[PDB]
Parts: C-alpha cells; sequence; structure tokens
C-alpha cells in the first residue's frame, strides 16, 4: 500500500464532474473545481485544468495526472509548511500517508487548524490524538474515511485499508 492507493480508496474515481459530499463540484479523484454553485464555472474550470474542451467528461489518464499533481502539491505544501512541517519529520511512513491524505482533501490551512491534535502526533501520544481527531466536523460529516485516517494514525499500520 503506498499514498496514492490509499487515496484511490477514500475519493473514488470519477470521470464526470460531479459533486462532492459537501456539495461541491469535483472530478476525478477527489479533484474539487470550484466551490461555486454553478455547473457552468464548474465546466470552465475543467477545460482550464486539463486545457482541452472537457464538456464534464475526462479520460482515466486525464484523472490520473490530476491525482498525481494534487499528491505533490499537498506534499510539497506540507515541507513549505511551518506548522505542517515539523509533524511530517518527526513521523514513520505510515503515518506520513496520513497527514497527507488529510492535507490532500482539507487543505494545508485546515489541518493546520488541528492545533491541538498535531501536537499529540509529534509527542507519539497515538491514542490521545486519535481521540482528539474524532471531536471535529471532519469526523461527523465523513465518518468511515476519518476511522481510516484516524486509525491509520493510531496503529501507523495499513490495518484499516486492508479490506478496501
Amino acid at each position: 500500500m503506498n499514498i496514492f492507493e490509499m487515496l484511490r480508496i477514500d475519493e473514488g474515481l470519477r470521470l464526470k464532474i460531479y459533486k462532492d459530499t459537501e456539495g461541491y463540484y469535483t472530478i476525478g479523484i477527489g479533484h474539487l473545481l470550484t466551490k461555486s454553485p454553478s455547473l457552468n464555472a464548474a465546466k470552465s474550470e475543467l477545460d482550464k485544468a486539463i486545457g482541452r474542451n472537457c464538456n464534464g467528461v475526462i479520460t482515466k489518464d486525464e484523472a490520473e495526472k490530476l491525482f498525481n499533481q494534487d499528491v505533490d502539491a499537498a506534499v510539497r505544501g506540507i515541507l513549505r509548511n511551518a506548522k505542517l512541517k515539523p509533524v511530517y519529520d518527526s513521523l514513520d511512513a505510515v503515518r506520513r500517508c496520513a497527514l497527507i491524505n488529510m492535507v490532500f482533501e482539507m487543505g494545508e490551512t485546515g489541518v493546520a487548524g488541528f492545533t491541538n491534535s498535531l501536537r499529540m502526533l509529534q509527542q507519539k501520544r497515538w491514542d490521545e490524538a486519535a481521540v482528539n481527531l474524532a471531536k471535529s466536523r471532519w469526523y461527523n460529516q465523513t465518518p468511515n474515511r476519518a476511522k481510516r485516517v484516524i486509525t491509520t494514525f493510531r496503529t501507523g499500520t495499513w490495518d484499516a485499508y486492508k479490506n478496501l
């Protein structure tokens, strides 16, 4: 298991504009297009992102390209961020994937806001961090994906994805 397989499990693969759990326009593997209510705005962002007139539809190849871009931006973002970088540096390889996952989903700014949990992760207080992370809108809105990430932080193993 690796970061890509893990996020492919969490986000799915959709070749047509769809709406996320939050109501927004997304395509491919969790690639948010816009928070705007306009399907027309969405289609315009899509064309812009792809470099072609897609009309809401992309190829599997295009989804993967987007995905590669997103994962990379997530990693560089953590490493350029003063709050995240030190937590990432302190972690083992598996738990590193978990932070990557949170950042890809919620942005650097959003994860940077989980002050307390980041502090417990840096301190290797696995159980306490898992308990604090669950006290979030994040967990309440998408409990199954949140539980998988949380278990990954708790155990430092791929157990929660192993079935999936």
